[PDB]
């Protein structure tokens, strides 16, 4: 599913994660911009490592879900990357919570400094409602 921006700006309000562990909405939304062009089914294979970055966050499998064909691969958000191609974005965003948990939080998304870090995000929430 490709979610419109306010849409899932409200989603994402509603499955708490405006302000989770100090990171605003408009940062998710920013981020989920970027990763996917908020894409649920969005899907990246990443030649290099044989890792591929999942969903609307871009998981990568190295780290985050398990699809099996990763090596020395670790499955941190305890679900299969399957998980993270659903419509529903409600496991999505349980492993985005999980990943920010960690101490680099939101900054473990290389996309999020080139593109949100510093910046006026407000264009990403404005108007909806949230």
């Amino acid at each position: 599913k490709v979610f419109e921006r306010c849409e899932l700006a409200r989603t994402l309000k509603r499955l708490g994660m405006d302000g989770y562990r100090g990171i605003s909405l408009a940062n998710w939304m920013c981020l989920a911009k970027w990763e996917s062009g908020y894409n649920t089914r969005a899907t990246n294979y990443n030649a290099g490592d044989r890792s591929t970055d999942y969903g609307i966050f871009q998981a990568n499998s190295r780290y985050w879900c398990n699809d099996g064909k990763t090596p020395g691969a670790v499955n941190a958000c305890h679900l299969s990357c399957s998980a993270l191609l659903q419509d529903n974005i409600a496991d999505a965003v349980a492993c985005a919570k999980r990943v920010v948990r960690d101490p680099q939080g939101i900054r473990a998304w290389v996309a999020w400094r080139n593109r949100c870090q510093n910046r006026d995000v407000r264009q990403y929430v404005q108007g909806c409602g949230v």
